[PDB]
């Protein structure tokens, strides 16, 4: 049971993501894996998870 | 039981993410894994988790 | 049982994240894993967790 009358509702809203980058430098050497990412923006209302960032084993 | 009448409701809202970067330098050497990330913005209303950042075993 | 009449409600709201960086330097050497992250902003109303940052075992 739920009712709305003239209601401005906002659920799970994202407003603006500014990620102005510059002259960066990211070097990777002799690793098991590079999992470098960037901008991650998600909008949800009813879920069982989100953005997952997982690595794995390495060896030298 | 829930009722709204002329109500401006805001649930789970994100407003603005400024991440202006510059001349950074991130070098990785002889590791089991690099899990470098960046901007992570999520908006939720009813969930069972969020942004997960996990690594894994290494060896030298 | 819950009722609203002309009420401006704000639940779980994030307003502004300024993370202006500069000329940083992060070097990683001979570790089991680098879990370097950046900006993490979440907005929730009813959940069972948040942003998790976990590492894993290493070896030399």
């Amino acid at each position: 049971g739920v009712l709305y009358v003239g209601s401005k509702t906002k659920e799970g809203v994202v407003h603006g993501v500014a990620t102005v980058a510059e002259k960066t430098k990211e070097q990777v050497t002799n690793v098991g894996g590079a999992v470098v990412t960037g901008v991650t923006a998600v909008a949800q209302k009813t879920v069982e998870g989100a953005g997952s960032i997982a690595a794995a084993t390495g060896f030298v």
